């Protein structure tokens, strides 16, 4: 198997769309290895530019295609570089630009920590023809910088595994295993936005809500929550273009079914305490108290949900 | 006619477009068949990378065009490989990403069950040409897993048919039919985010619009339903961006007119209760006792509509 | 002129942008003439696939350029055919995908009827050197399917025509038409979703605009009125992105503007009635009964829009 | 310099965007020239189509490339052919679709009078070399005709000039002036749907927030201050996506400022009417008789504006 | 080290996109350098099109690719030059079109000042190979105009740095060096549609919203602090769409929470008055007297986060 040493450089990380889990990563790939000597003109290394390859390729030289596992699409490369070596080592220096997909689970979404992930195979050479030998990962642009809301922290992880591709099982009987490199980002959501956005608002309705037990008019009080209502109703709106549609329940999703509960359970409140006439002259003194216990209990199932 | 065997890798199963009844399918393709005896180097298989089957083709090489029949676009296909055996056997893998569209109806919409279709076919050779023995779907990655709110539940449904072409009648008299490669993966929607985002906070709005009997005003209750009809129309907002127009009713549309009715029927009510007078002196205590009627009666029609 | 057959065979049309007027087809060209005989392998035709049609054209084959008129962007070319007979007709079959534009008049919108057309042309070649012979279309996909909301009702109609060219006037003195092929396939709009989505709460909003005049407070009326009219402003919100932005109106449209009178009016009317005492002392007996005679006109006006 | 007669003929005028100021135009170029005489198969025109120039190309034949100074993007270029006349004439006729790009001053917005501009100059030869002898434009399919609400009036301008290049100086001393086509198409907007859609209704809501000095208490007129103030809160919604973010105000931006403006002194002029109480005592009744005065200073306002 | 003199002319700068903070530039490039001496036809310069560099490429002519590195996307190049000269230089000219993107920081968000940069810089060749001799860079079209709300001020500063590249140091022991350049243009954001369409009509809602005080019902002035909290939610709907997630607040952004500020404490100061009741017959002289105080502390506020 011939040993290429592969280095990723990572210009800048962007795009980072949470909402379809992809990220667009722009770098370069540098693999290098050794083959036959060759005479290059003089002892200098030739430089081969991009379309230039083709002809070289044509010849007859070796030049595997290293692609990427886990991106969207057609990975976008610009110019690529071959430097041949008289004493026989051949690099290969391309750029690119990918759409990279990984799993990116949301259950602390303002306060989120994903990681960035690279895959990288050959599409045709297995263990027994290519063998990756080390991967220096060159993260030096975004080594402690904000891409957006995205605090890039620490280093880059590296690591070389075998994959085990059974469809190709029947075309090469008991050769189907792949060098993979896995290059992981570790990031972190800053959370300042929506703190101040999205659930300082919503916590100042939350108390307006709990502030409709201070009025002295049931109808007066049930409009007051049905208004209230509608301004709940009018959130939620802007913030489900901020998340995808996931099976659970997030901070900022349980605030809003939270606050939902809250009016729903006041109007429930105030609906019995007009119903707890037994004669249409008990009015209400006992269960009307509540302006200092339903915040108290909103306040413990926050308490509760938060930890 | 030449025997064609397909395996087909499925990598991720992403971009699930419900509005456009589109999904992204990533994934690999090795036909595998047999034709006349080479000399390649040595008694090793011969290895040519993408853009080197051009001279292989140009040189007389019969590597067919495997189109896919129910693509939107052109699928972007990436490295594309060729595997010559010394004992006459040729091998084409590829790597293709395609936007596949299907029929996906919606009926029960939060609780769907749609399958993903992946239909293949040869370009130009009918079955007196070639013809596929058989396929194997290696769905290794997405077995068991949730690609978004999608279970991918089970195995993957292969089949071979025939498919005759009518067009292809004039210029090919006796000769037009195809054999085509049915892929089926079923799937079943997560109704989870639905269940807490759509449907929960709109039955409570019902029942808050049930909750207008309960007041002692007929100016207040119509102000009231106003609120709560203003509320009703500030929903149906983002939920016509989450499923395409369609001609039938969806659960979560049929709740949307259901509160539309609840409102304009308790409107409705409440004007002819204020009309029964029939001096100017006959108040409403029959007719306003829908309290526990009329929240009863809607339960019944939604009892009727959910089986 | 050399005789060109021409079969379009449709497999899908999708993605009618009704904000674009465009619409997306897929399908199959088949154009099929006549030229010298040739020697090919045996005798059983020969079948060039793509990018090996390069290699004739290049050796000298005549094979004419079909574009299309009305097509947005280039047409998404797939895999290409050609089929070479030793008794010297030949056979060119494509796969084409492409952005058609239509002229779609929107008069009637939920009710409408619309034809997707599409013109094909040689690109070089005028009537005294290609000539179109006949046109069959092959719409059996979609010969009575629902694309969305549009029945594809009926056949395909065929029409080859010949449009005189100006501008290739002065380069071709007196030979500059053009044989053309125009397809139209009769579609109609299926008014399902708009019926029970846009119609029918608007009209239940109107008549609860209408509701206002059961009222026995002149304030309490206006404050009503002002909360309906933010409920029809709530409206034509979601309204402006099903259709474009069209000189006329449509019915939609009218309901809308039909809304916007009916509460201005409403407001008019409460405001002369409480404008109507002469001396502070004069009520509203005689001016507010029209809580059936403004619905009645208000439909009368509906009858006239509708017919 | 070589004499080239260029004629353009637009098929169409479509995707007029006023967001990004730029339109989609669709058309065929057709640039003739003479050179050195050459013998073609017999005294007929030689026809060579798409990618065949470039063997001609490569064999030496002189062909410019003319590109589009306005275009966003490269411009989708279609069919290409080139006719060889053994008297010695090329012509080059190319179909292209491009968006291109002019200034689009929106003063007057809806009643807004545009020119679409396309610009043509070649790419490597200044004047001294190349040299456009006329043009004429065959805009005979969009002659007057209504691109969605743009009335494309009268003909076309055409335009020859000589543009000097200064960052060619270096690399060409005192020759560095290109010859440049401009081609304007004059284009009125159809104001209909903004006059039934955006104009009449904010109007008429601004007639309802004349209308709250006709009410008999000042804390029902703050309410009916606030929710009017509301609706116009809720237009000024979709208007921001029908014009892009200019400096300046159109009539629809100035219309909703004027709402604004007469919605707050509405409500200054009520609270400083209850706060015109000397002792208590003081109703309103100089101050209120503004429900003739203030819409006749608002209607004179418009005046000033509309003139 | 080859010198390289390289002349970018920008054509024009739009769709500068403050949410991705990228920038579209469409422009020309001339790199020109000098080689050895060869035979034109004549004593003029040779001029070699597009798609013809590539056979002199293949001859062994030496023309470097330089990418640009703060670009988006692989930039969309148009025509390409190449004028061969007989006393040796070589000159470049290309157009290019490229999404660049920059650090764009907006503390000041309506009162923006940003630079575009370009980087450009050699591909393959550190600087003992290639080396920039100088740039100018001919910013005519866009020296004092406005593109969109953006004021391109002054001229284009010009740099030419080296940068040491740390991934190329195992594949080049000692030279991996390469000479950049950077362009850098000033560019002022144009505040005034913010002015009268985002900060204006906020400034007179939190007025408004100060106006509470002024009415003589606990009761009322709670419904009206909902209804204008419900019209503060309204805002900073179309105020997200603006700008991207930063950490930090904007001038709007402060505007939107001081507004929210203001109606939660408007809220608690008529909450605590009514709660100052002692024995259920104290009123509220002192403590509502805050009409020309709580304006008078928030215009202070304002002053604060102003300067």
């Amino acid at each position: 198997p011939v040993d290429v040493s592969v280095s990723i450089f990572i210009n800048k990380i962007y795009g980072v769309n949470t909402l379809e889990q992809t990220y667009k990563v722009d770098g370069y790939i540098v693999a290098q290895w050794t083959g036959k000597p060759r005479k290059t003109p003089g002892d200098k290394p030739l430089i081969v530019e991009n379309t230039q390859i083709e002809r070289w390729i044509n010849n007859g030289l070796w030049v595997p295609a290293l692609e990427f596992i886990n991106v969207v699409g057609s990975p976008d490369t610009g110019n690529k570089r071959l430097m041949l070596f008289p004493d026989g080592r051949v690099i290969y220096n391309a750029r690119f630009l990918g759409s990279f997909s990984n799993d990116m689970d949301f259950r602390l979404f303002p306060f989120d920590r994903q990681q960035f992930v690279l895959e990288l195979e050959p599409f045709s050479y297995n263990n027994q023809q290519l063998r990756f030998s080390d991967i220096q990962v060159y993260t030096e642009n975004i080594d402690n910088e904000e891409i957006d809301e995205w605090w890039i922290r620490g280093k880059a992880s590296t690591h070389i595994s075998d994959i085990r591709y059974d469809h190709l099982s029947s075309v090469q009987p008991n050769q189907n295993e792949f060098s993979r490199i896995t290059v992981r980002i570790d990031a972190v959501r800053n959370p300042s936005y929506y703190l101040w956005s999205f659930i300082l608002p919503l916590g100042l309705i939350i108390a307006a809500s709990w502030s409709v037990f201070w009025l002295e008019s049931f109808s007066e009080r049930l409009q007051t929550s049905f208004t209230l209502m509608l301004t709940v109703v009018a959130y939620a709106f802007y913030t489900s273009n901020i998340l995808p549609r996931l099976p659970y329940t997030t901070v900022i999703d349980q605030m809003i079914i939270a606050g939902y509960g809250s009016i729903f359970a006041a109007i429930l409140l105030i609906i019995f305490a007009h119903h707890r006439q037994a004669n249409g002259v008990e009015d209400d003194l006992l269960i009307q108290r509540c302006r200092l216990a339903f915040p108290l209990g909103f306040l413990a199932i926050g308490c509760v949900l938060v930890i």
